């Protein structure tokens, strides 16, 4: 009945251990109520059933400028009713059996932990029994002791999952055992580039993220603007972001909060138009289906208007820091920070600013029901040679009446339900776990969300024109000079994700909204897009491309450790390679299409490897440790 809490102070050495829950219900009230030091050392706290779902912090009980110590220092460690964890000398939260009396296997690394390292050396553990045995992707079970270790993934292709199992008998009897996951990823180097001259200083987000995947520069092709998406396919988009990165997530609980969630930027163009889709995702189905408002269509971007903004570099030489600049009647010129702001209804701070090259910045909205969407040109420039977007020369592009969605000058938008990606890359972690940079480690608990339940309608799309004769340029200028382009999306004045994605848009991601501190300040604060535009039709001229070599991925389909006589699958997959991969399999050096099946009849630890040859020549080989 109830929960478990053990702490390690092997390290702190705290002379009182607190614990502090929060929850479904608190303990106490902070530093919280005193653990008990056990005979094992550990301190351990004990909560009743109705304690059904808490947060941990451990503290010293010593007050600030007193010595105050604890752990976590902001967010507490999950704990729910009918769970027993330890908080490790290595301030790892791991399951420690279950709270009862039986005898248990557990692990030193937490349950589902991914890695990119070729092994992952796990040690085991016993709890109320002093030897146990253990089976690694169903092999026979091995005998093991208190701090034995397995290495995890060894010998294993890369992007694969192992399965790790303990097996323990208690005093009572009760044999029980105690089943592990985790995944070995692997990352393939992916071809970017960059230019200095467009006064970028951060380089484009990689891993899920991508700028111009694949040198994918959009496509010459006339779009239907409806809501349609048989006009586009994955080839053409030209910004690559990922689900569930939104300012939101950072926050300890702001999951009821309606997502702003761009998945990715698409675009293509004729004689006519410039043409984007984009794509926004809801992950809130899945990862918090509770918050009814937010995991349902009551979501929907264009429930209200709120402002949304394609940025464009045509004359790339010119550096527009978001600055707006007009007249009066009186002829007395004036400036805004942002072309909007403050502005009407919208009583908030913030908004985005532009260090990468930009000049021209289509003023839209999510309904498509202000009437003051324009196309703004930094046409003016400031004593300090940068250009100011103009307020007399703005091209209006927005609707008569919200009923006839008639914009002006040309512009076309529709928006509707629909999803065009048939994955949706994010990270699937617990509510309120999440941490700052996590979106760029690979390591991650990264999801398709399509294998988590995901459905086309969930997302949202925005399929758009806007006229060449509005942006001052011609077919033939995007497919010789091109442009650059970056979608922002806004929260009402604020930047909240960008395709291509910026870090400005989670550099303050966890802090507390000033209405409303349950949500995120990214809302209301000053972003500064740093990262390279996507670029449309070419590439800027000095452009330094950095070629993603030939390589593989290669490795068992079961972890080392496999019983002799167990048929062994060797697998091989390759990246970047041109034409006809040959692929070329071998056990301690003797050889034996992409795949191979070999069945090792003694024991040992051999050599397992791979050497891949293209078309042109290219070489790339892997070695591996696998052991019987
Ligand atoms: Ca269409
Ligand atoms: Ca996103
Ligand atoms: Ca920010
Ligand atoms: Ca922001």
């Amino acid at each position: 009945s109830g929960s478990e809490a053990y702490f390690d102070n092997s390290k702190y050495g705290w002379k009182d251990v607190y614990v502090y829950a929060y929850g479904t219900k608190e303990n106490a009230e902070w530093p919280g109520e005193l653990m008990t030091k056990e005979d094992s050392g550990l301190y351990k706290a004990s909560f009743a059933s109705s304690f059904k779902s808490e947060k941990i912090i451990f503290n010293n009980g010593l007050e600030k400028g007193n010595g105050k110590e604890q752990y976590p220092e902001a967010a507490g460690l999950s704990l729910k009713a009918g769970e027993c964890k330890m908080l490790t000398a290595e301030k790892q939260w791991i399951d420690y059996g279950k709270p009862d009396d039986h005898a248990y296997g557990y692990t030193l690394t937490a349950n589902n932990t991914a890695f990119s390292t070729e092994s992952l050396d796990v040690k085991l553990a016993l709890k109320n029994a002093d030897k146990g045995y253990y089976s690694v992707d169903g092999s026979a079970k091995k005998e093991f002791a208190n701090g034995d270790s397995v290495k995890v993934g060894e010998g294993k292709i890369g992007n694969s999952k192992v399965t790790l199992t303990l097996y323990a008998t208690g005093a009572d009897g009760v044999e029980t055992e105690q089943t592990y996951t985790f995944k070995k990823t692997f990352t393939a180097s992916k071809t970017t580039f960059s230019a200095k001259s467009d006064g970028h200083t951060t380089a484009p987000e990689s891993g899920y993220y991508g700028t111009n995947p694949e040198m994918q520069l959009g496509k010459h092709k006339t779009i239907s603007v409806d809501g349609d998406l048989s006009d586009w396919d994955s080839s053409m988009i030209i910004a690559q972001g990922v689900a569930n990165d939104d300012p939101r997530v950072y926050m300890p609980s702001s999951m009821h909060e309606q997502p702003w969630d761009a998945y990715a930027l698409y675009s293509a163009w004729d004689d006519d138009n410039l043409y984007f889709l984009l794509e926004m995702a809801n992950t809130t189905y899945i990862t918090s289906p509770e918050d009814n408002f937010a995991a349902s269509n009551e979501a929907r971007p264009w429930r209200n208007s709120i402002p949304m903004y394609l940025a464009l570099s045509i004359d790339p030489a010119k550096q527009a820091t978001g600055k707006a600049v007009g007249t009066n009647k009186d002829g007395s010129v004036y400036t805004n920070p942002f072309v909007w702001g403050c502005t009407n209804g919208t009583a908030k701070d913030g908004g985005t600013g532009f260090t990468t090259h930009i000049d021209t910045l289509v003023a839209f909205d999510s309904n498509n029901s202000n009437g003051g969407a324009s196309i703004f040109k930094a046409d003016t420039q400031d004593t300090d040679g940068t250009y100011m977007f103009n307020y007399d020369t703005r091209i209006p592009i927005g609707v008569t009446s919200f009923q006839a969605q008639d914009n002006k000058n040309g512009f076309k938008i529709k928006y509707a339900n629909g999803t065009k990606s048939t994955s949706i890359f994010g990270i699937n972690a617990p509510k309120g776990s999440r941490v700052m940079g996590d979106n760029l480690d690979m390591n991650s608990n990264w999801v398709d969300f399509f294998d988590e339940g995901y459905k086309n309608s969930y997302g949202y799309v925005y399929e758009i024109a806007v006229p060449l004769n509005t942006l001052g340029i011609d077919r033939s200028y995007i497919e010789t000079q091109g442009i650059g382009a970056m979608q922002i999306l806004t929260y009402g004045t604020s930047g909240m994700d960008t395709l291509p994605h910026d870090p400005s848009m989670l550099d303050q991601a966890n802090l507390e909204y000033s209405y409303d501190p349950s949500t995120s300040h990214e809302k209301e604060d000053i972003d500064n897009i740093t990262v390279p535009l996507a670029r449309i039709g070419a590439l800027l001229p000095d452009t330094e491309v950095n070629e993603a070599p030939f390589e593989v991925n290669f490795g068992a389909n079961l972890n080392s450790g496999q019983s002799a006589g167990t048929p062994i699958t060797l697998l091989a997959e390759s990246y970047h390679a041109t034409g006809d991969v040959t692929y070329s399999f071998t056990v301690n050096g003797e050889t034996v299409t992409d795949s191979c099946v070999w069945t090792p009849s003694a024991d040992g630890t051999y050599s397992i490897g791979v050497v891949a040859v293209d078309a042109n020549g290219n070489k790339a080989e892997s070695t591996k440790t696998f052991v019987v």
